[PDB]
Parts: structure tokens; sequence; C-alpha cells
DNA sequence: ATTATGACGCG
DNA sequence: TGCGTCATA
């Protein structure tokens, strides 16, 4: 009743750019534009392996984690675009690079949570408090939202899709009360317009375009941007939720979509979040645990309390390298080489870090795996990172996971490693 | 698919 | 103030 938390306490939007890698390179070459075309890593095995495809490109069938050989089977016009290499591995600056020119253009509108390379969370209650005092009772205008949809509309008593848009778009504002400051339905609207806003400053001043969800918290605010791609954005209110719900897959929520959504489906015997609701929260958290069992509880709601974190930067800063089949590194002269390309570049990221961000980085941490693990990761290990200087960095690695050489003789490495992986982190002020 | 980030548990 | 695992882009 009048005690029951709804969730609908902020309003959170979720900013993702379209085809990302894709776009930044046909910024750079104009032939690319409008064309299905994909962005590749490395060529030598199979064509390369793609990274990211334009959604003239997808219409074709091709995915991401496809073979551009492949690829080209189902789009033999693709163009493609490779990823820099230097220091004999894949270097993805130009694309971190790019990430730092829309995450500044969103910071001036609020607070953001730096998601992914792509992917940033926006808070805009304050905001909307704001754009509230402004407008004066004054009602929000279909014009202001010319890429907006609202989830579950139209419905109740035109056959092409920017129809439907307008349509479901004049029933939400129709019944919108915008005599209420307070109505989280009018506050989910004048998010949206200010997302419209946003967007519209990231395209004019980067030329990229982007998606974007608005909803009352992280997941639906996830959730919903994924609904209308490219170059839209997506209101779920949470009233929508009962219905979106219903049909849901679980592994579409994030965080559900490995080896505990794959659980909740098979220990309840269930398939949608709707169905959840059924449970109460002691069930939930016997199963799931006390956190997870809490949080799916309030989730199959619409309710969730994460919140949106003061971040824009990274909090590592790392790289790393495959040495797949018949490269796994059998010599200590191998190791040693790879571990000197990979501090180099870190060296080279740090340094420029150090410069934009007035930070150091204070431990390095180094990981490996071994041929034969089907683990992602074999073994991690680290120590202390107290100079910018490759040469020390590689030298410190080394020295860290020399002892997992089973090889008797001193020059060769057993068994062969099928990865190496360097991270600076534990950032502090400098 | 390879090259990344970020959260959480304590097999 | 370590390390392994999961989930995601
Ligand atoms: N598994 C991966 N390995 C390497 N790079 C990846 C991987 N997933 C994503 N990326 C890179 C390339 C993408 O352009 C960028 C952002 O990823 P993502 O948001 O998942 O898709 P996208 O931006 O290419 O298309 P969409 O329009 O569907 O968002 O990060
Ligand atoms: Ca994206
Ligand atoms: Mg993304």
């Amino acid at each position: 009743g009048p005690h029951m938390a709804t969730g609908q306490d902020r309003v959170v939007a979720l900013v993702d750019m379209d085809c990302f890698f894709v776009q930044v390179e046909q910024r750079q070459n104009p032939h690319l534009r409008n064309k299905p075309c994909a962005v590749v890593q490395y060529k030598s095995w199979k064509g390369g392996g793609i990274i990211a495809v334009s959604y003239e490109a997808r219409a074709f069938g091709v995915t991401r984690s496809m073979w551009a050989d492949d690829a080209k089977k189902l789009c033999p016009d693709l163009l493609l675009a490779q990823v820099r290499e230097s220091r004999g591995k894949a270097n993805l600056t130009k694309y971190r690079e790019a990430s730092v020119e829309v995450m500044e253009i969103m910071s001036r509108f609020a607070v953001i949570e730096r998601a992914s390379i792509d992917e940033a969370y926006v808070d805009l209650t304050s905001a909307v408090q704001e754009r509230l005092q402004k407008l004066q009772g004054q009602p929000i205008s279909a014009d202001l939202l010319p890429s907006t949809y609202i989830e579950g509309l139209p419905q109740g008593p035109t056959v092409q899709k920017e129809g439907m848009r307008k349509q479901g778009l004049f029933q939400w504002l129709d019944s919108l009360q915008i005599d209420n400051l307070t109505s989280p339905d009018l506050q989910l609207t004048v998010g949206a317009v200010i997302v419209e806003e946003m967007r519209a400053a990231i395209e004019r001043e980067t030329g990229f375009q982007c998606s974007a969800g608005i909803s009352h918290n992280k997941v639906l605010a996830k959730l919903a941007c994924g609904l209308n791609k490219p170059n839209r954005q997506t209101l779920v209110s949470h009233g929508s939720v009962p219905q979106l719900f219903s049909q849901m897959p679980i592994r579409k929520i994030r965080s559900l979509g490995g080896k505990l959504g794959a659980s909740v489906i098979e220990i309840l015997g269930i398939e949608y979040m709707g169905e959840l609701t059924q449970f109460t929260e002691s069930q939930l958290q016997s199963h799931f645990g006390e956190k997870n069992g809490s949080w799916l509880y309030a989730m199959c709601r619409g309710i969730e309390h994460d919140p949106v974190k003061p971040r824009q930067l990274p909090k590592t800063i790392g790289c790393s390298k495959n040495f797949p089949g018949k490269t796994a590194l059998a010599t200590r002269e191998q190791v040693q080489w790879w571990l000197l390309q990979l501090a180099q570049e870190l060296e080279e990221r740090l340094t420029k870090d150090r410069n934009d961000n007035d930070r150091v980085a204070t431990q390095l941490v180094v990981s490996i795996r071994v041929q034969g693990d089907k683990r992602l990761s074999s073994l991690r290990r680290c120590c202390a990172l107290t100079r910018y200087d490759a040469h020390k960095m590689s030298h410190d690695a080394f020295t860290v996971i020399k002892n997992c050489n089973t090889s008797g003789i001193q020059t060769e490495w057993s068994p062969p490693l099928t990865m190496l992986f360097l991270c600076a982190t534990k950032f502090s002020a400098s």
C-alpha cells in the first residue's frame, strides 16, 4: 500500500554508442559510410576476427566473433577496417580516445558512470528537477522527443515504424499529468527530453550516433536502450514493467546472462523475468544467496538501487596478448620479448594517463594462461609499480611468474603460455 | 572470436 | 592488503 516502495525515486539513463568501432572508422574514412562494413582484428587466421559490425552488414547476418573469411561468405561486398597494430599486437588507442570525446560531452549534462568503452550511465534526477522548474507546468511537446519510443505503447482501441512510434508517444503525452512535479512518469519524460539533447550534442560534436534508455534505475535503463536500436531512445516506465517482463527471457537482464541466470531458470523451473514475482524474498535468498535473492525479488518488480557511480575514467589500464595453438610461448626469450612489448604499450598509456588525469598506478598485476587450462586465467600475481619504466615492469613481471616454468632446462619454458596480461591498478592522486 | 574492464566471494 | 571467478563490452 502506502508503504510499498516502487523504486521510482531516480531518473537514470544509459547511453550506448551504435556499432562504436565501426563509426570511429567511418568518421575517419568516408568511403565506409553507409556501407556494410566491419572492424577486424588481425588478418592471418581466417581473414581476421570481427569485433564490430555496421547495421547494414548485420542485415546479411554478419556478427561479432565471426571470422572475416566467413563473414565474406554471407556478405561478399563487406568492407573491412583493421585495428591498428603496434609492437606486434592489436592496439585500441583510437577507440579509447574516441570514447573520451563522447564521455566528456556527456559529463556536461550530468555526472556519469563509465560502464564500458562506449557506454555510460547518467543520473538525471537533479537535472530533471531543474528542468521541471523552468517548464513551470508547461506541457511537453512531441517535437521535443523526435527519436523517443515509449515501451508498451501504443495500445488499446499506420503500418509503418515511425507511425507506430508517434502513436505511442502521443498516447503517453496525452495521459501525462504535467501539473505534478513529483510524478515519476513526468520525471522520466523530462529525462527523455534531456537525453534527446545530450544525444544531439554527441552527434553534432563528434559525428557519432547512439541509442539510450531512460528509466528509474540502471538495469531498466540498460534494457530500455536495447529495445530500439540504432539511433533511437526508449523510455521504460514503472507501469510498463509487468507486461515487459511477462515475456522477457531471464538472460536478457544485466548480470543474468550467465551461470546465475541459468540456475534461476533450472532451479525455479521458469523462463521469464515476470515469473519471479511468485517467490518470496526468503525463497529466492535460499537458492541464490542473501544478496542475489534480495536483488532478484526487487528486480522482477522493476526496482533496483545500484547507484550511478561518479566515475568517468577507467580504474585499470591493461594490455594482453593471446598465443593460440602453435604460437604458445615455449622459450624464456619469447616470454621475455612479449612481456617487453606489453610493458612498452603500458608505459605509453600510463604516462599519458598521468599527464591527463593527475594520478599514478601503484600496483602491477601479471596474469597468464597455461596451455591446456580451459580457464581464461591460469594464475594472477601482483607486485609494486613504483616507476613508469617498461624495462623495469617487464623484468618485474617475469620475476613474478618465472617460478611457473616447470622446464628443467633454464632456457626453455614449460608448459607453454597461451596468454600474457599486464594490468596497472590501485591509482593514487598525483 | 581477442583484447579488454569491473564486481564480488572467501572452493 | 591476495587471488580466483563471473559477467560484460
Ligand atoms: N567481445 C569483444 N571483444 C573485443 N571488442 C569488443 C567486444 N565486444 C565489444 N567490443 C568493442 C567493439 C564495439 O564496437 C565496442 C562496443 O561494444 P557493444 O556496445 O557491445 O557493440 P557495438 O557498439 O559494436 O554495437 P551496438 O550498436 O549493438 O551497441 O566494444
Ligand atoms: Ca554500443
Ligand atoms: Mg556497449
